[PDB]
C-alpha cells in the first residue's frame, strides 16, 4: 500500500482513472472542432479560437485528477484517448450543440463520482470534486445553452449571416 | 442555551474541543522535532526551520477550532496538552516518518469528526472541516511522503551525507 | 477539391494526418511520464515539470499540423491516441531513454514525410517541415541524451542520490 | 560576367526578371481593386484600405526580387506593366475572388522558379524562394479564401447590407 494512502477506495481510485479519460477525451473534441472552423470553406475564427480555450481547459481537468490521484496514494492507469464521433461538425450551431450534450455527459460521470465518494464516505474526495468540478460544470452547461440559443433565434444554422455575426459579438 | 446555538449537537461540540487538544499536541511534537535539529550534535538548520514552521502552522488549526466553538455558541474546554512520545528524534529520516505518522492520525480524528457531522446533519460543521482542515491534510500527508522517500533513496538515515544534503536542497 | 489547394498531393494530405497523430501520442507519453514523478514513492518534481513541459510542446506541435492541413486545404482526420507502452517508468534513466527513443521515432516518420513531400516536389511542404520540426528534433534527441549520459555517468538508476542530485542541479 | 556571380545560371536569373514583372503586375491589380471600393457608389472603406495595403506589399515583393538579383550579380530588365484585366470589380466577393485567383497564379509561378533552381542544383536560390515568398503565398491564399467564404455565406454579392457588414467587422 501507498505511505500515503488514507480512506481513499479501491472503487474511487478506479473511477478517477474513469474520469481522467474522460476529460482527455473532452478535450479532444474540442481540438477537433476547432480545427474545422479553421478551414477554408468555413472560416469563423473565434468559433475556433472558443473551442481550442476549451480544449485546453479540459487537459488541466484532467492533469488536476491525475494530481488528485497521487495526492491520495492511488495509482494512474491510462487508456487509449478515442477520437471524436465526427469528422465534419457541420455548422457553429451544430458544434454547440454537441458540446452542450457532451458537457452534460462528463456532468453525468462527476454526479456518479461523487455518489461513489458519498458511498464511501470519503468527504476529502467530495470536496474536491464539488470545488473543483460541479460548478465548473454547470457555468460550462449554461454558456453553451445560452449560445445555442442565440444562434437558433439568429437564424442558424441556414443563414451563414447569423453564425457570423455571431462569432464577431459573442465569441469575438 | 447561547443565543446564537443553532443545529449545533452536545456531541459536535465535545468532539470540536477533543480536536482542539489534538491540533495543540501536533504544535508541540513539531515543537520538540525542530529543536531537536538545533543540537549541536545534529545541526540540520533547515530541518528545524520545517518543523518550527509546521509547528507554528498547527497552532493556527487550534486558534481557529476555537474561533469555530464561539462562532457555533459551544464552549471551549481544554485539557493538558501531553509532551511527545520522543525526545530524541534520531534522524532526519526517522522524524519526517513520525510526522507522517502524526499527519494521518489527525486525519483520521477529522475523519471521524466529519462522520458526526455528518449523522448529525450539521452542514456547516461539514463544509468547515472539508474547507479548512481536510486538503490542508491531505497536502501534508502527500509533502511529508515524497519527503520520506527522498531520504530512504539518497541512503538515509545512515548516510549523513544523504541528509545533509537534503536540508540544503529541498528544505532550503 | 478545396479553393485553396494547390501542388498539395492526397499522399502528402494524408501523411500529414499520420503526424498529428504521432505528434498527439508523443504528447500523451510525456503526460504520463510527468505524472509518474508526481508519486509519492518516486517525488522527483523536477522531471515531473520537465516533461509536463514537454507534453504541452508535444501538443503544440499537433496544433501546428494541424493548422498547416487547413492552410493547404487538406482535412484534418482524426484517430484514437494510443495509451504509453508504459504505466510504471522505473526511474529517471529510464523514463529519459525511453524519451530518447520516442523523440528518434518520431524523427524518422517527419524524415520519411519530408522525403514524401519531395518527391511530390512540395517545396512548401518541405520548407514546414524544415522550419518548424526538423531542428527542433535535433535539439530535443541531443538534449535527452545529454541527460541519459550525465545520469549514467552520476551512478543512476542504483543511485537514488544520483537522481535526486540531478532533478535538483539540471532539471530545477 | 560579374565579379559576384557564383552557381546562378542563366535560366534562373531570366526566371527572376519574369518575377519581378509578375510581382509588378499584382501590385498594380490591387492598386485599381483599391480605387473600385473608393467610387462613391460602391463605397466600402475597408475593402480599399485592404487592397491598397495588399498592393504595397506585391511591390516589397518586388523591390526584394531586384536585390537578389543584384546580389547574385544578375542583371535587371524589366517590361511594360500590363493593366489589369478589369476596370470594373462588380462587387466585394467578385474583387476578393479575383485576388485569389490571381495569388494562385502568382503562386504557381514562384513554384515553378522552384523547380527550376532545384533543377540548376541553386539551394540558395531555393531557401530564397522558401523563406521569403512561398509561405508567405500560402498565407494569402487562405487568407482570400476565408474572405470568399465568410463572403458567400453572408449572402453575397446580391446582399449589400452582407458586404457593408463585412467590411466593417472582418476588414476594419
Ligand atoms: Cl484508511
Ligand atoms: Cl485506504
Ligand atoms: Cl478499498
Ligand atoms: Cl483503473
Ligand atoms: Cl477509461
Ligand atoms: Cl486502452
Ligand atoms: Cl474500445
Ligand atoms: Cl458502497
Ligand atoms: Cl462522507
Ligand atoms: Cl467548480
Ligand atoms: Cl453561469
Ligand atoms: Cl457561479
Ligand atoms: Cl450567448
Ligand atoms: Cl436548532
Ligand atoms: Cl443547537
Ligand atoms: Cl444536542
Ligand atoms: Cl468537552
Ligand atoms: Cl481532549
Ligand atoms: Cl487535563
Ligand atoms: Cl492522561
Ligand atoms: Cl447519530
Ligand atoms: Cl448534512
Ligand atoms: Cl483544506
Ligand atoms: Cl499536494
Ligand atoms: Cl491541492
Ligand atoms: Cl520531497
Ligand atoms: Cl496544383
Ligand atoms: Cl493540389
Ligand atoms: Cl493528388
Ligand atoms: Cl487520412
Ligand atoms: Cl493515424
Ligand atoms: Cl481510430
Ligand atoms: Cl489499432
Ligand atoms: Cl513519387
Ligand atoms: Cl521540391
Ligand atoms: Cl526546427
Ligand atoms: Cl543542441
Ligand atoms: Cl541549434
Ligand atoms: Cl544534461
Ligand atoms: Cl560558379
Ligand atoms: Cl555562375
Ligand atoms: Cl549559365
Ligand atoms: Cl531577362
Ligand atoms: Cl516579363
Ligand atoms: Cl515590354
Ligand atoms: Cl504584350
Ligand atoms: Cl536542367
Ligand atoms: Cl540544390
Ligand atoms: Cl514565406
Ligand atoms: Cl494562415
Ligand atoms: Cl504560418
Ligand atoms: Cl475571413
Ligand atoms: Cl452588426
Ligand atoms: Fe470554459
Ligand atoms: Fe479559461
Ligand atoms: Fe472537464
Ligand atoms: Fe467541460
Ligand atoms: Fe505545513
Ligand atoms: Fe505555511
Ligand atoms: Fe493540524
Ligand atoms: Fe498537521
Ligand atoms: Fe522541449
Ligand atoms: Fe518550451
Ligand atoms: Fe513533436
Ligand atoms: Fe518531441
Ligand atoms: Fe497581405
Ligand atoms: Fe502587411
Ligand atoms: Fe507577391
Ligand atoms: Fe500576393
Ligand atoms: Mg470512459
Ligand atoms: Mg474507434
Ligand atoms: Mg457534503
Ligand atoms: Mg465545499
Ligand atoms: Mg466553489
Ligand atoms: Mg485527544
Ligand atoms: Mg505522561
Ligand atoms: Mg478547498
Ligand atoms: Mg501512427
Ligand atoms: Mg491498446
Ligand atoms: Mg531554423
Ligand atoms: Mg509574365
Ligand atoms: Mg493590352
Ligand atoms: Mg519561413
Amino acid at each position: 500500500t501507498s505511505q500515503v494512502r488514507q480512506n481513499y477506495h479501491q472503487d474511487s481510485e478506479a473511477a478517477i482513472n474513469r474520469q481522467i479519460n474522460l476529460e482527455l477525451y473532452a478535450s479532444y473534441v474540442y481540438l477537433s472542432m476547432s480545427y474545422y472552423f479553421d478551414r477554408d470553406d468555413v472560416a469563423l475564427k473565434n468559433f475556433a479560437k472558443y473551442f481550442l480555450h476549451q480544449s485546453h481547459e479540459e487537459r488541466e481537468h484532467a492533469e488536476k485528477l491525475m494530481k488528485l490521484q497521487n495526492q491520495r496514494g492511488g495509482r494512474i492507469f491510462l487508456q487509449d484517448i478515442k477520437k471524436p464521433d465526427c469528422d465534419d461538425w457541420e455548422s457553429g450551431l451544430n458544434a454547440m450543440e454537441c458540446a452542450l450534450h457532451l458537457e452534460k455527459n462528463v456532468n453525468q460521470s462527476l454526479l456518479e463520482l461523487h455518489k461513489l465518494a458519498t458511498d464511501k464516505n470519503d468527504p476529502h474526495l467530495c470536496d474536491f470534486i464539488e470545488t473543483h468540478y460541479l460548478n465548473e460544470q454547470v457555468k460550462a452547461i449554461k454558456e453553451l445553452g445560452d449560445h445555442v440559443t442565440n444562434l437558433r433565434k439568429m437564424g442558424a444554422p441556414e443563414s451563414g449571416l447569423a453564425e457570423y455575426l455571431f462569432d464577431k459579438h459573442t465569441l469575438g
